[PDB]
């Protein structure tokens, strides 16, 4: 049914326990007391000018990145209408604008927009036709082979796998939202 994806993930990938780094969060973002959720303000806070922050993109990272091995983590996206998640490099441009989010620029992300429109953020984009809409998403990484993939984490269905990439820089979990809406984005807990 949904199981097997469960067996597999635990058996073959090391669960990351990702917590949101608020030093990285764009001012319009609100990290939760627990640092698992992110939700969007109505208007930006004023926040200590910091190099690590995403001042153009409405992005937030993990505290902990990856340089080897196999890892996975899961994100309750629930019934949100817009959200993009995955990973990115330490060395992405956190200040300059109009750097498009592609693997070309260090972004292996994937998301949802205007409600029902799934897409992967390759160049060009690749739309995605998902039998069931996911309420929870599993992000999987193998540094060495250079592969990142996405699975519906309730039923274990596959979603997308980026083209192999030789990874030079460390990789952070990245999360991004722009809607202001009820349902938040939430890192699922490590078993």
């Amino acid at each position: 049914a949904g199981a097997a994806y469960h067996e597999w993930k635990m058996a073959l990938f090391k669960p990351a326990d990702v917590i949101l780094d608020p030093d990285t969060a764009n001012a319009i973002l609100l990290v939760s007391e627990d640092q698992r959720s992110v939700q969007r303000a109505e208007e930006p806070r004023d926040l200590p000018d910091n190099p690590e922050r995403f001042e153009w993109r409405y992005c937030v990272l993990g505290c902990e990145n990856f340089t080897s091995g196999r890892h996975y983590w899961e994100v309750e996206v629930g019934d949100r209408k817009e959200w993009h998640i995955g990973v990115c490099s330490k060395n992405v441009e956190r200040k300059k604008g109009w750097v498009k989010m592609t693997p070309e620029n260090g972004y292996w992300t994937m998301g949802l927009t205007d409600g029902n429109k799934y897409r992967a953020l390759t160049e060009p984009r690749t739309n995605l036709k998902l039998p069931e809409p996911p309420r929870k998403v599993g992000i999987f990484l193998d540094y060495e082979t250079g592969e990142i993939s996405f699975y519906n984490a309730t039923d274990g269905s596959h979603i997308y796998t980026f083209p192999h990439a030789s990874f030079s820089e460390p990789l952070y979990p990245v999360f991004r939202i722009l809607t202001l809406e009820p349902t938040a984005l939430t890192i699922c807990p490590i078993p």
